[PDB]
């Protein structure tokens, strides 16, 4: 056998992976293989695979046998482009040793992370594993340590996107916790530290795989996964479109893309969304959809902390992040869960120079022992900090209510905001007229007259505007045009801040 | 066997190394072991050994047998102090696998280099090896690559001192080429890429070990080793004293140490060293010894390029570097070899904030085809650059001759010097009076009168001094006091220079 023949056989084996019968199982299971997934993700013909001939060096427990020598060592790594833009990817291959992490496995992933940091290119990981490769022992633990170090170092330098498309257990579960966004695939992906076998052995509780770490749990109740997609093909199609929003590095401005939607059009549909009756809820999403370019909005965590809306959109071609209250759910009140989702989203957009638009309608905080015992004070400070720290353009629109300390938490002008607009129905106060009059006028005669006088003077947007809290009071139909104008002039804004070794968010 | 018993046996094996019989050979050979050498080098009780329990992971060619498992894997690494000052060291142990370099071998060395860079501590290596460990194959080549990368990265950050105390072959020979100073041990150390067996196989020439790569060759003819010491014990004793001159990092000022030698004393011995007869040589070393604190001078490469003197000394407690000509050898003329030694010494002292004192007495360059064919133009530019680039205090004293372009090469005031003094016998000119008059007065009558007129006006230190080339003309007896005064006021001097990615020395 010649050298060239050996090489050709090594290429064909790396392409097959764990063997055709294991591929057949993956397809029976409704899953794509690691190499098929890359072909869908990246532009045709743009993918360049690295280190395809790397094999493990472990010789213990029979691992020195030729029957265990799978070139590629369970990961596909390399670089490519999505719509002409450079991206680094890796995808874990479940057909070789179960997708378990070896020393060399982690290495290959680390090397492309080092290039991505060096050139300033994003990294997308497609995760699917069973955990560490116990046959090597502590080399897989060193593998995890090296990946974790890169994931932390890359934070704020390049965006890191993780899509989980299968099981995930052991140390693998912490890389999505270090990246910026985590997505899952409904009823196909799992994310858990230990399996149901350990849970039942430790505590006398019964649980199945879908209940312990299923995609529905992590997108609806734990707040870990940002969005689950129906299947592998739809998940990668939406991932490509999501990719188009983000810059390649934090040194880059928010991407600007060709846009046909006139920036100066009016939106008459906004003038009557907000009811005059204070106890009538409305859907904030109708406002978000009508303002954003071509009515396209990418919603993050649609099923978790529904009282606050966060997501991506484009206005006049430029990527922006949108945060707003949802009065339809829990009167639009802040709670622990909403503060966690908000702070994380805001922090990402600030780090990568993506402007923020805030739609405020918040009557206060959710009362009760469930929130007080949960540390609502500690968690609420997370959203206040996330806005106060921001140095990217911030445009706030107040649609109806902003009572109490929630006024400042939801990116008020006094946290170094750029512009703040009020709609005619906006009301800014420490509390509603009923509470304020009962406290201010206590024991006096003709309280009912005092109630009428207070409402006429303070139950509107004027006592705040005349003080400099609001820059203008605008007709809702003009909101989009007003925001577009601010975005196109604040984009070159820089501010100074004292030197710090690093930030100290309340956590 | 309990866990504690196993640990105690692992400690005793690491201390023994390659076994008592191999130690016996080392002592028969007149050599100390790697651990005995550290005890001599570092302050008693200050040494802390790291990673004493590390073993190789190679399982091929029988390397998995328990009989090959030597804890420490042929290197002693760790940290300590010399006179209270932190230093990182490693010493290669020849008794385990011949001192050959394994993957893990290089690792352990790299880890202490990473700490030394992080804290700002010097590194001293004691080298003794036979080359790569061929049983591992390409892992030892990766080992060399990682060491080389650290040695380059540390340059200009911490000083790196290498003492070779045994054979050195293969890739190992390049680490002393990356460090700042290389020392050897006479008739015990060797430094060669390939052995005499390869040389005789390639070319029809006979050579022995001492001729191919002996300490005498590298200190006298190739200019690679800075100084050879008689034996292992004397080599480490002089190394400790050398260590006391250098700062721990380039962020530190030149060390200042208690000194009893008055800074303002006169040195009458200098007034009559330089003869009035222009063709009478004198020994520059008598001037150097009489100026420096307590007449202590550390001479570098005493037997190579004897026409130029470089070394370390202290004036008023502060470490300084001294460069000067030696008129005793080749009239004090510059050549290829002298330019190489000078530029390297000057560059080190500048990088680590050690002031320079220059004693100039140079009639020009060595003529002939031996120098022209050797690239005297290219090599002479090395010393000119090394001085011109310097940003540390530079004090120049001109004792007798400075003709031609050599005037500027030997750190003239026009290369951003701080002070420049002339002795009464100094003469600065493009060329001597005889050549200048024959060229200026060609074909004229009464040339002999023109010769007398030229000598009376130009053959002294005045045509340069009246132009601003010399700051003062001083009596030699006051030289030391004048230099001490300049050093104590230039020490806080900083200059600005345009931004550069990196320097581009002519090479
Ligand atoms: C009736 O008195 C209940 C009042 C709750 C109104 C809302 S709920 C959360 C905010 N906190 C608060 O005190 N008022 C707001
Ligand atoms: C006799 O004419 C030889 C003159 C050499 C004098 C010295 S040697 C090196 C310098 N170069 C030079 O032209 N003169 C100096």
């Amino acid at each position: 056998t010649s050298v060239n023949e050996r090489i050709e056989n090594k290429r064909r084996t790396a392409l097959l992976g764990g063997g055709q019968r294991r591929i057949d199982a993956q397809h029976k299971r409704g899953k794509l293989t690691a190499r098929e997934r890359i072909s869908l993700l990246l532009d045709p013909g743009s993918f360049v695979e690295s280190d395809m001939f790397v094999e493990h060096r472990c010789a213990d427990f029979g691992m020195a046998a030729d029957k265990n020598k799978f070139p590629g060592d369970s990961v596909v790594t390399g670089r490519g482009r999505i719509n002409g833009r450079l991206v680094y990817v890796f995808s874990q291959d479940f057909t070789v040793f179960g997708g378990s992490l070896s020393g060399a496995h982690a290495q290959k992933i680390c090397k492309i992370m080092d290039q991505a940091i060096t050139v300033g290119a994003p990294v997308i990981g497609l995760n699917d594993s069973g955990g560490a490769r116990i046959q090597e022992g502590v080399e897989s633990l060193a593998g995890y340590a090296d990946i974790f170090l890169r994931n932390v170092t890359a934070s704020g330098v390049i965006p890191q996107i993780s899509l989980i498309m299968g099981p995930c257990a052991g140390g693998a579960v912490y890389s999505p916790a270090l990246t910026d966004f985590t997505f899952m695939v409904k009823d196909t992906s799992y994310l858990f530290i230990t399996g149901p076998d350990v849970v039942k052995s430790v505590t006398n509780e019964d649980v199945t795989q879908e209940e312990l770490g299923g995609a529905k749990t992590h997108t609806t109740m734990s707040g870990v996964a940002h969005r689950a997609f129906e299947n592998d093909v739809d998940a990668l199609c939406n991932l490509r479109d999501f990719f188009n929003y983000l810059p390649l590095s934090s040194q880059d401005p928010a991407p600007v893309r060709e846009c046909h939607d006139p920036s100066d059009r009016l939106v008459p549909e906004l003038d009557t969304i907000v009811p005059l009756e204070s106890t009538k809820a409305y859907n904030m999403v109708d406002i978000i959809h009508s303002v954003v370019d071509e009515r396209e909005f990418f919603e993050i965590m649609p099923n978790y902390a529904k009282n606050i809306i966060v997501g991506f959109a484009r206005m006049n071609g430029r990527t922006v992040g949108i945060v707003g209250n949802q009065p339809k759910v829990a009167s639009g009140c802040l709670d622990i869960n909403s503060s966690v989702k908000g702070a994380r989203f805001v922090r990402f957009c600030d780090a990568f120079n993506i402007p923020l638009i805030t739609f405020v309608d918040v009557p206060g905080f959710l009362p009760g022992t469930a929130q007080e015992y949960g540390g609502i004070i500690r968690h609420g400070a997370k959203l206040l900090y996330a806005f106060a720290e921001a140095t990217v353009p911030k445009v706030t629109v107040i649609t109806r209510k902003a009572y109490g300390g929630a006024y400042d938490v939801m990116s008020s002008k006094h946290l170094c905001g750029d512009t703040n607009y009020a709609w005619p129905t906006a009301e800014i106060a420490v509390m509603g007229a009923k509470g304020a009059v009962e406290i201010i006028f206590k024991g006096h005669e003709n309280v009912e007259a005092a109630q009428a006088e207070y409402i006429e003077k303070f139950a509107n947007p004027f006592p705040a505007a005349v003080r400099g809290f609001v820059d203008d009071i605008i007709q809702p139909s003009s909101t989009r045009a007003r925001i577009c104008c601010d975005l196109d002039v604040l984009a070159s804004k820089k501010v100074q801040r004292p030197w710090r070794k690093h930030a100290n968010i309340p956590l």
